[PDB]
């Protein structure tokens, strides 16, 4: 019964390979969010400009 | 009447050849009992493991 404690290191993995994951989907999407947020950042100067201006 | 002495041997194992076997009937049963014993056994992991899982 070796093969339990067999099984249970089965068992234990068998319950190891789910759901042990929080957040990555969440994660990427900061990042992938973040890139988004690289861009628009230079429009600033002329509305700044326009706003600097006017 | 040594043929007594005879019939006695005689006599004697007259009444040799019966009921002078106990228990065995009894005691092959054990181990013919026994041998269903060894099998469930192996059963024990999965109804542990069921029990150890759950």
């Amino acid at each position: 019964f070796t093969l339990i404690e067999l099984m249970i290191v089965i068992a234990i993995v068998g319950i190891l390979a789910a759901v042990a994951l929080p957040a990555y989907q969440d994660y990427t999407a900061r990042a992938q969010v973040s890139e988004a947020i690289l861009l628009a950042e230079g429009q600033k100067s002329a509305v700044t400009e326009y706003y600097l201006n006017h």
